């Protein structure tokens, strides 16, 4: 094979229990965090282009 199962230690009970909470934190592999960033990232410039532009203290146009 690739090495050799049979010199690769096997994982216990407890420890299969272990790697399924590892994964429920993690949702799978990726972090749902970052996920979270980018769509706040976008959202942000969205509202930005949807705000008006700042009052002229000095009142004059443009």
């Amino acid at each position: 094979g690739p090495l050799g199962s049979r010199k690769i230690a096997q994982m216990t009970e407890e420890q299969f229990a272990l790697a399924l909470k590892m994964s429920e934190q993690e949702a799978r592999e990726v972090n749902s965090q970052e996920e979270e960033e980018e769509e706040l990232l976008r959202k942000a410039i969205a509202e930005s282009l949807n705000s008006c532009r700042p009052s002229d203290a000095s009142a004059t146009r443009s």
